[PDB]
């Protein structure tokens, strides 16, 4: 009883979440206009990827993802035929810690080997990045690194040219040749991927290692910007929302814990509530609680559950994939250096609900808000759209979507929003951002 109390800190009620969604409403509001874009904590920020006619070029176009790095061949044939080719990388610590030269120099090394595995490191071809990073772009194929999120720390990177970094290390290598086409955020190209499917997705989500969305906005709303006519894509860089305190009084121990801990403490406060990187971590603090109060493995807890970041996101959803029988939640806990009862399982799986439930809750609020601002916007009373979604929250949790989409649903009461899963969204729209780019940029010389 003393447990459940303890969880159910992180309930939230239907009230509290339409106060979160007006307070990100006011947030995006702020990052759009001129006068408060420096001081907003939602940023908000403008992509230069704009409403497009039908079609692209055809042809072979590379895709690179960096935000595990994948490297992605994509054969745009012609009604439309799109075929992907893809290659996993893990980045090493080193390359993670050093400069961002040196980041960018095992980037180029991966695609030598992408190259080398099909056939076709002789071949100059048009790239896409999707580049996970809030940036500041001044055209499609130019922007510079804000800040590092999701525990990033390549020095020499912010305040540089994002492109330049990658163009300077191919340059270095002198293995192969890329025209380097676009950068695009991995919520853009999403977006841009599901779009190809169905016309009507305006906007893209990531609810992975990190948490973002990106959206179809009216020109005219666009103050970074010049110009009255069409849409054009904005990156809300929503992770930040909760930086100038808007999420103050639903913050719990373990998020401040989890902050005070990160890379980056006192930014994205939002994300750091939704995020893999930070879920499993959020759990380890409340077992680790319930541990310290004598509540759950008779208070003694093992070397490997009091290490950072020993609870992995991929348990919590393995915990949540637990049949009944125990036997999942029993196997991970004795790994990690504890002899677990069969209530202390039930009390694990619990704790799990409870952070993913408030994760889905909180996610939803924020797309709510993005939603129920393009309704407005587009003054349809009944707004048909499309949510394309990347991330292994979303994709691999056992219960997070279903809850995410009820919750979105009952906060926008005059909409009709189809979810799309997006299976390689992420690494596929930055070869069809560079596909429509490349009608002019082919021509430019
Ligand atoms: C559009 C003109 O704007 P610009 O000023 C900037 N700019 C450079 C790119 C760019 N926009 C885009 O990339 C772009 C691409 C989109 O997704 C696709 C996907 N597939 C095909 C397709 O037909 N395919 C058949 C095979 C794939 C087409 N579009 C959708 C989109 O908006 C909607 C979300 C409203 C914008 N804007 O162009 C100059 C570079
Ligand atoms: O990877 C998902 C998201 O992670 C972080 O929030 C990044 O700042 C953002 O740019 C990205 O879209």
């Amino acid at each position: 009883t003393l447990v459940e109390q303890i969880l159910a800190e992180f309930q939230l009620q239907e009230e509290d979440l339409k106060k979160v969604m007006r307070r990100m409403q006011k947030e995006m509001d702020r990052g759009l206009r001129l006068e408060t874009h420096e001081e907003a904590s939602v940023k908000m920020l403008p992509t230069y990827v704009r409403s497009t006619p039908e079609g692209s070029e055809v042809g072979d176009f590379l895709s690179l993802d960096l935000g595990n790095f994948r490297v992605m061949l994509v054969k745009v044939g012609e009604q439309w035929s799109v075929k992907t080719k893809h290659q996993m990388y893990s980045i090493p610590e080193d390359a993670m810690t050093g400069t961002a030269e040196m980041l960018f120099d095992y980037i180029s090394e991966c695609i030598s080997d992408f190259l080398d595995k099909h056939q076709m490191k002789h071949k100059k071809l048009p790239l896409g990045f999707t580049f996970s990073f809030p940036v500041r772009h001044e055209d499609i194929d130019k922007g510079i690194l804000l800040n590092w999120t999701k525990g990033f720390k390549a020095s020499g990177a912010e305040g540089n040219n994002v492109v330049g970094l990658l163009r300077d290390a191919i340059k270095r290598r002198g293995d192969f040749e890329m025209d380097v086409v676009a950068m695009v955020n991995d919520t853009v190209a999403t977006m841009i991927s599901c779009y190809y499917e169905d016309h009507q997705c305006e906007v893209g989500m990531i609810v992975g290692t990190g948490c973002n969305a990106c959206y179809m906005e009216e020109m005219q709303n666009v103050e970074l910007v010049e110009g009255d006519e069409g849409r054009m894509c904005v990156n809300t860089e929503w992770g930040a929302f909760g930086d100038s305190g808007e999420l103050d009084e639903f913050l719990l121990e373990y998020d401040r814990l989890v902050d005070e801990s990160s890379a980056n403490p006192g930014q994205q406060l939002y994300e750091k509530l939704i995020g893999g990187k930070y879920m499993g971590e959020l759990v380890r603090l409340v077992l680790l609680r319930l541990v310290d109060e004598n509540l759950l493995f008779h208070g003694e807890a093992s070397e490997q559950l009091r290490t950072r970041g020993a609870f992995e996101t991929r348990f919590v959803s393995q915990v949540e994939s637990d049949t009944g029988d125990r036997k999942q939640i029993y196997n991970i806990l004795s790994t990690l250096g504890l002899r677990p009862s069969t209530t202390d399982c039930d009390i694990v799986r619990r704790a799990c609900e409870s952070v993913s439930t408030r994760a889905a809750h909180m996610c939803s609020a924020g797309l709510a808000g993005v939603i129920n601002r393009m309704r407005e916007s587009r003054s349809e009373d009944v707004m048909r759209i499309t949510v394309g979604v990347d991330g292994s929250v979303y994709k691999l949790h056992p219960s997070f979507k279903e809850r995410f989409h009820a919750s979105v649903r009952r906060l926008t009461p005059s909409c009709e929003i189809t979810f799309i899963e997006s299976e390689e969204g992420s690494g596929r729209g930055a070869a069809l951002v560079s596909a429509v780019a490349c009608k002019k940029a082919c021509m430019l010389g």
